[PDB]
RNA sequence: UGAUGGGGUUAGCGCAAGCGAAGCUCUUGAUCGAAGCCCCGGUAAACGGCGGCCGUAACUAUAACGGUCCUAAGGUAGCGA
């Protein structure tokens, strides 16, 4: 068994990048569920609007 | 309560194994037989009991929601380390 830590970030990117971090996160979890890798969130970095995330650590 | 049935006895009859009248007596328990119980409803300010699992919301989180399993019904208001 392996445990790892990864971060998905918008860097210095604009709000669109801040938003795609969220969409990519949702897809990433919707794949981790089928892969059987349990996922937990350590630091969700909410973005500059609704529904945005600057970065999230899994 | 005592119907039938099966015995025990013996007057008689039998070469004689045996049959057995009536009476008496032993046993059997047909029929009758109410409550109760089973049965059918009521009743919890009667004694009492008052559920599981799983998923689910433009972001993560939670589940308003949904699926099926069971129950007699799944803890209402209110309160809650
Ligand atoms: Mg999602
Ligand atoms: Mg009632
Ligand atoms: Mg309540
Ligand atoms: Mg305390």
């Amino acid at each position: 068994m392996e445990e790892k830590i990864i971060q998905i970030t918008a860097g210095r990117g604009p709000l669109e990048c801040q938003w795609v971090v969220a969409k990519v996160l949702k897809t990433f979890l919707q794949e981790a569920t089928q892969a059987g890798i349990s996922y937990t969130i350590l630091s969700r970095e909410e973005g500059d609007a609704n529904l945005t995330v600057k970065s999230v650590t899994l």
